[PDB]
């Protein structure tokens, strides 16, 4: 009933906590200036210089940020099993749906590092600011600015950790996921999900009218950035051939 499907909710939440070192609630007190929190600011390239003693340059900068979907992709896939139904799948949908969803997972989690100026970086340490990832020299310029264009609509919803733990799964937990063997299994699970955050929304955020659409809503904005990732990947991979990917991310594109 309704309260079983609180139940799993605070279960996915405990796992979240879990998983994932840095918080939305963690990211915000560093973010807002609550004292330690505070972190390293880099706007211009000397920031970044000093930025470096302190915690080309766009390359330098993008192994950064690769390898930060690699460090996510281990929580991600980590946080997977700890769902429900999960580690109970087909060995070779399992690895789909972390393979589909662990790009979307990422964004979405990386909404909570960032405000319209910047993202944070290194574990909450600095803070790079979304002008000067413009400011980096093409094609590398160009990759940050649509995460902060959802990230910020997507902020907009006041979600927190509690809520996306849920979301979060449901994502990975998709159905609609491209050479999937058994997808009866999958949309079951999902369904326990789907219901568990229609009420999750519907208790933290009573007083916020169809938060469930507008959050499912978002997921539409979620997969056109990963879809603009991998085009630029493309692009970097064959003018940047001296440059490598992480095997565990080079997998997540073939």
């Amino acid at each position: 009933e309704s309260a079983d499907l609180r139940a799993l909710a605070k279960h996915l939440y405990d796992s979240y906590i879990k998983s994932f070192p840095l918080t939305k609630a963690k990211a915000r007190a560093i973010l807002t200036g609550k004292t330690d929190k505070s972190p390293f600011v880099i706007y211009d390239m000397n920031s970044l210089m000093m930025g470096e003693d302190k915690i080309e340059v766009a390359i330098r900068i993008f192994q950064g940020c690769q390898f930060h979907s690699v460090e996510a992709v281990q929580e991600i896939t980590e946080y997977a099993k700890s769902i429900p139904g999960f580690v109970n799948l087909d060995l070779n949908d399992q690895v789909t749906l972390l393979k589909y969803g662990v790009h979307e997972i990422i964004y979405t989690m990386l909404a909570s590092l960032m405000n319209k100026d910047g993202v944070l970086i290194s574990e909450g340490q600095g803070f790079m600011t979304r002008e000067f990832l413009k400011s980096l020299r093409k094609p590398f310029g160009d990759f940050m600015e649509p995460k902060f264009e959802f990230a910020v609509k997507f902020n907009a919803l006041e979600l927190d950790d509690s809520d996306l733990a849920i979301f979060i799964a449901v994502i990975i937990l998709s159905g609609d996921r491209p050479g999937l063997l058994n997808v009866k299994p999958i949309e079951d699970i999902q369904d326990n999900l789907l219901q568990a955050l229609e009420l999750q929304l519907k208790l933290n955020h009573p007083e916020s009218s169809q938060l469930f659409a507008k959050l499912l809503q978002k997921m539409t904005d979620l997969r056109q950035i990963v879809t603009e990732h991998v085009q630029l990947l493309q692009v970097i991979k064959k003018t940047e051939t001296d440059m490598s990917l992480h095997p565990l991310l080079q997998e997540i594109y073939k």
